[PDB]
């Protein structure tokens, strides 16, 4: 039997015993993925070009995030990478749960048709105040659900929640998800690396080392592949499902590295926690990070736990 | 006045006098690659995960282009990555034209949801022999059109002819190109390059050279970034539009380098000169090589001119 | 706020204090209709007619509703219009949903490009016994829900429910149906009655005189208008949202009627009936037969209550 | 072989060895139909209910086709039934070919989701004075091509040219139509009647009496069944499919009759004849008719020659 994502969403909160509520959310986040994604893929643009006589795909993006998540009547505060503060959603609209969400990332490859995605992050709101910004900054430790929808060849949604990780690929002609891997296990080890290079002079001097190791294994074994699409939902996507590893470390440009804590780093630290891989700083585990702010940036490398290890070591080692 | 590549095309084809063929030819492509496209998103897949109880991506893409391309009653060889042969068309079916191509590239990316694409080169055939695969075997230089079309965020086609390079975004919508890039001309210099860096150990002396100067730059100028999708039409599109350089240079794994040159290098290196960009070898230029195999190999560097040109100096001055 | 199918599915399950087992499947429902909508409109025809080289619709319709209701775990019983016999679920698939359904219906007319549709009876079971087709033979007034799917010149479901009757145009750019309609009432009295006069030499004295009132208003009134679509849902769909009458009363061709009980006539009994409407044989509710077969005919006139009313005093005075 | 209609519309170009003017402007409306038939099936509602927080069909698709026609460079004249005066092009667009054309008829059925359709009738214009609205007064005889696209279970183009009638399915996955129907014939003699029956007291003698023999045939044979849609293009697509007669003669509320004759009746009497069939006023062929006005309205009944012959018999009885 086939298995949608709306069946899959539903028997979970089923089992769980939910009041519903999340279900709405999840229902919610998967209508709005559909939308941003034939978005994306640009259908309706001939009306642009004006076929017919007579929006940017970031704002529209963030717009349907922000109105499907309020339809969902489940949220009282989200936090978006595109608005400069929490967003508290309207009494009579509200309820539980706290999302935070890059809409869509990788945008600086829109112009040049590179594969993009949205990053989700939801949390219950478990204090009694007036819900406020204060409710978005819980350490990713606390996640209940966390993944992203990538609009590359095709679009796929990647839900981790407490009990695995989940792909679901969408079908375009109708409109729904489709189970197509189940209980996702990044490897233990990988053959690929994936940074951005350019900034080799800002490296510090574990990352400067790895390179080397993956380039020329000083144990004569083969020598590892690079990719770096420059869209953090793509890399990572590449990542847990063929393994290797992926970098954003610190750099003078970006001291306290360049991605975002809380609707970019945390969801993928959570996707690849529950798929078997790490996700750390390079000192500290990401999941476990207090936040201070909700634009707070944070260095992260992730991917398959041996190959994470194997950078950590040499962090430490570098006393 | 919006303007649809169909009609582009045809315009084209009535300014220059055409008995019409091409422009069959032409219009077939451009309807194989809509064909693809709707497979590479996979539509329709919820059937093959059983909704209603009850092939391979890269397989039924060449079989739309062999017979789409048959179809167009406008060509007389065709050569596929994916065939071991030139394919003759039968005499009933028989025109002039000779078409190089590669169905569906970056596959070994489709399991990742990475950008692929279809490239494209069209000859002449000028031979009176009956039909046949050395009618194959001419250099790029002799191209009468060249492109490709890219999967990635959204569709493009790219169409390269005598006259510039043209940029059509695919509206899912209504099943039609839509001009968004009129003679596309890549920039003197860029900012990106993009090569894999896993060979550094393989490279050639001109190549470790050249990256050190994009990370390190012996001016003390900004370093270049770097970006590295691999998937050629994915990295070349990103550098026709953003400017900067690809490479993908001689290594022990590949001597001859890994790209092909009927139908990956030479039609990506017909885009950048009339782009106004430059494809070399290293030591001559791409479109100059005379083949003598149908699924010869070649190793490319292009891009940007000066990009491109500073490498050459390089290989020069390695003498 | 926009009210998508889902969500409006899933509040009335909360709101009912559902186990959630009638939501997945409405769920399923919805997802079975969006698939036979784009097979309908015939997206991948070309696949058919050789685009690549190298199932009837109505065929491929019902493998759909079978298939998919069976994924929701929650029906015992089906009776579909293609089958025979009902077809009993599985115990490890098993539910406490009945539901009698007519894949696809006025395939007379896809030759043609008719307007057809769908439509589904649900009823809870009741009985302990080990589940058979008896199931199925429940009067419609024991209907938990009904409704139908249209593929005409867009694809509306209409879905009543105890609490009335609402209709969701699907939006296929995003596979999405959007509430559109709300409580739906039909008119008191309408301007237009539907029945093929084909018959006219069949007809039973009270379907000949209402005929010669519409046309010849004894109290010289205006003449309705005539509509007959042949298809059912399109016809019945007119005269909810437009008003007015739909007969297809018993003749010598099929003295008991044409359409079939369980699933044409008793779903839109009770589509008309919370709209409102009524639906006769002409001598009892249609909603009140204890049908004994699940292939069962009937006659039935259906639409605005005044007009079913003025045809019912006609039959009562032809004693 | 699968055969696109863009390589239809050009392998008749060839032959006909026109210089492509023709064939840009059959694109076109090509195009313009696609545009048509994704917004009439709602593509993008979401959008205007409300999806992402923040036109009239019929307006919209006024607008598709006058742009659409205007960018082919191929009109001089437009009609339109959506506007009062003839649209004169502009001269710097000018070309030689006069399109009349109904933008979608049948609205009077949009909020009934019932089958609309577009109409479309192409003339040359012959005068060498400067284009006007004279230029639309040709009698249909005059016509180079006509058809039109119907937005039923699945959309349909149907093109009349000189020489035969062929229809294509639209498949809206790739944007693309396919021939189906090569060369069609209607039947001689058919077995269904369309007209309004609710106009039997308005109704001239020889229409009362041709409608009795269809329902009780002074022969014995079968009697006709019955169909009428309400919309001209859904009604006389069933027609030529399947054969029998469709009427709109004139009554009091409409004396010259309801439809219109240079883009409604015309168009369809020109499918019908190259089918095999007629379509007369009653008094003449309608494609004889020399309008005066570009709005002018004529009685038509087209369909099956058997069929039309036996009314046109009855109305010359009726001496
Ligand atoms: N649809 C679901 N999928 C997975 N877990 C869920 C779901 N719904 C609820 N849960 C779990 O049950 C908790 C309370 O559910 P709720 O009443 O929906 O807020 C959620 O925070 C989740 O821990
Ligand atoms: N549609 C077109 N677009 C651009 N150039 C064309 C087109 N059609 C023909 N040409 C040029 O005219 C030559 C002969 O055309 P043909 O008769 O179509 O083989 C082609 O090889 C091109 O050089
Ligand atoms: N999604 C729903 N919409 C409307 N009514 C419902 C829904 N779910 C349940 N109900 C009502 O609650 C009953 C029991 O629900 P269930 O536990 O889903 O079988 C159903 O038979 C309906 O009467
Ligand atoms: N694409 C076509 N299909 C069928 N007939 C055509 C076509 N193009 C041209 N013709 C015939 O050739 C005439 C002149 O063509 P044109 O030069 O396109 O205006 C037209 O009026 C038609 O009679
Ligand atoms: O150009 P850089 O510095 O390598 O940045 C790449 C990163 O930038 C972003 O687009 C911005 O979030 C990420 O998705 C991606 O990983
Ligand atoms: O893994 P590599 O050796 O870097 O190869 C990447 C290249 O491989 C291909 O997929 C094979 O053609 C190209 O599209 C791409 O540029
Ligand atoms: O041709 P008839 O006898 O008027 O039948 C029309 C009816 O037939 C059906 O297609 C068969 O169920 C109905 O949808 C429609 O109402
Ligand atoms: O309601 P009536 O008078 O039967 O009109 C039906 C006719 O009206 C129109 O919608 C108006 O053109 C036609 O398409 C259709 O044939
Ligand atoms: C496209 C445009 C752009 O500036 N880049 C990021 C390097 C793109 O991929
Ligand atoms: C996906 C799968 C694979 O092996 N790679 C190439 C390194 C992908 O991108
Ligand atoms: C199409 C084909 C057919 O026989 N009819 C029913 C009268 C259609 O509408
Ligand atoms: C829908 C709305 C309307 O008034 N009718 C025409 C009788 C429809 O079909
Ligand atoms: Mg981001
Ligand atoms: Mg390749
Ligand atoms: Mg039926
Ligand atoms: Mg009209």
């Amino acid at each position: 039997n086939i298995v949608t994502l709306t069946r899959f969403v539903m028997e979970e909160g089923r089992k769980a015993r939910g009041t519903g509520e999340m279900t709405q959310l999840l229902n919610s986040l998967c209508t709005a993925v559909k939308a941003i994604s034939t978005a994306v893929r640009k259908a309706g643009i001939a009306h642009l070009y004006g076929i017919a006589g007579s929006k940017k795909l970031d704002v529209l993006s963030n717009d349907l995030v922000i109105n499907v998540l309020k339809s969902s009547f489940a949220t009282c505060v989200l936090v978006s990478e595109e608005d400069k503060n929490a967003i508290i959603v309207e009494p009579e609209k509200r309820g539980k749960y706290v999302v935070c969400f890059d809409p869509l990332d990788g945008s600086s490859n829109i112009d040049c048709l590179v594969s993009i995605g949205t990053i989700f992050g939801i949390y219950r709101k478990n204090s009694t105040d007036e819900p406020s910004e204060k409710d978005a900054l819980q350490p990713g430790r606390n996640l209940v659900a966390a993944g992203y929808a990538l609009y590359g060849s095709a679009t796929m949604l990647v839900l981790a929640m407490v009990n695995g990780v989940n792909c679901f690929m969408l079908d375009p002609a109708i409109g729904e998800f489709i189970l197509v891997d189940r209980d996702v296990k990044i490897k233990k080890k990988g053959s690929i690396y994936s940074i951005n290079e350019g900034y080799a002079k800002e490296f510090d001097p574990a990352i400067t080392e790895y390179i080397q190791r993956k380039k020329f294994p000083p144990d004569n074994s083969a020598p590892y592949g690079a990719r770096y699409v420059g869209s953090m939902v793509a890399d990572v996507h590449r990542t847990l499902v063929y393994g290797g590893i992926f970098m954003y470390p610190a750099n003078k440009k970006s001291p306290k590295g360049k991605l975002r804590l809380l609707y970019e780093c945390n969801p993928m630290a959570y996707v690849m926690e529950k798929a078997g891989g790490l996700a750390t700083t390079g000192k500290e585990a990401v999941l476990d990070i207090v936040p201070t702010d909700i634009h707070q940036r944070a260095p992260i490398i992730l991917g398959s736990p041996e190959d994470v290890t194997e950078l950590l070591e040499i962090y430490q080692k570098h006393a």
